[PDB]
């Protein structure tokens, strides 16, 4: 493996982008009857969990690629989403705890829609039934870094989503 | 200009990514007397200004290229870490210098600032940090995760924008 701490590579950088690019323009098609526009009218993004700050960052960029324009608020969003179009980013979803949470929060601003987008969807690991509009990839039981993923902190910047060694964690913990 | 909203384009992506290498053989090459590891030394980035998530998720991943491990934290543990506080931009520095004072009362290791855009024309204090990767003069930017009125921070390059764009929104405020 390219990596010393990595068991192996899930998605490289330019896998995940690829496939980011596919879902923007599903996205750009979805929303291109809500007449989106800078100021006046953007898409907004509540990117939740710490990590979310790689894949929002990627991700705004590729939707502006696409003539989606956003603005952003972190939840790690409660200001001005009244009658607008919001879109929750997160970098992984697994109970889907999190994200049913803030969806049902979100909810009672009474935003025009609301939707969600994740990176890395691990759908073996629900504890209540939850579907993501948009996901960019799924992984089975691994733990996995990289990407805004972390482990103790560690392992955010890697630029790929990898499986970490047990090895690693095993010494830590 | 290939913007609408824009009179110039300032610094490119791809610029900005060639001054951020720059900076990061300048940052491998400082803290090597530091012996940085991911989970038993990692550097610390404190990101500063909601707009930072865009210059912070591409300069992590930069610093991990040249072999800076890192781990995150926002604002808008540390004794004996080395502290690297990261801002989008460096304009009055009131932020950045409150921010620096709150830190150093945590007794980090060692406290450096690195900035994406200094406007150095833009002081209210002295102020000088360790670490630009590119300074514009006293004009309004946006772009790179900078903001008008919430909007703009998408766009991928640095990028003066047009009097009409706020002019305009100014009045409908
Ligand atoms: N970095 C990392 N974290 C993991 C992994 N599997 C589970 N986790 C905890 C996820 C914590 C956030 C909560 C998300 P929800 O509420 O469970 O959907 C994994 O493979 N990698
Ligand atoms: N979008 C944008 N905002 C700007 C610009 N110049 C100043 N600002 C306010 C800065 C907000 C953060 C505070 C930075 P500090 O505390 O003044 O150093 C600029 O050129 N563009
Ligand atoms: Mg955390
Ligand atoms: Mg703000």
């Amino acid at each position: 493996c390219k990596y010393d701490f990595a068991t192996s590579v899930l998605f490289t950088e330019a896998e995940l982008h690829t496939r980011m690019r596919g879902v923007a323009q599903r996205i750009a098609d979805d929303y291109s009857n809500c007449n989106l526009k800078p100021l006046e009218n953007p898409l907004v993004i509540v990117s939740v969990l710490k990590g979310s700050f790689v894949f929002t960052a990627d991700m705004v960029r590729i939707l502006g690629d696409f003539g989606v324009p956003t603005r952003v608020e972190f939840l790690r969003g409660l200001c001005d989403i009244r009658g607008k179009h919001v879109l929750v980013l997160e970098d992984i979803l697994d109970t889907a705890l999190t994200l049913r949470e803030v969806v049902d929060s979100l909810k009672k601003s009474e935003p025009a829609s609301i939707k969600t987008l994740v990176a890395i969807d691990k759908p073996g690991g629900r504890k209540i039934p939850f579907t993501a509009e948009y996901v960019v990839a799924d992984v089975p039981n691994v733990f996995v870094v990289g990407y805004g993923l972390d482990y103790d902190q560690s392992y955010r910047e890697v630029r790929d989503v990898v499986i970490l060694k047990p090895s690693v964690y095993e010494t830590w913990g």
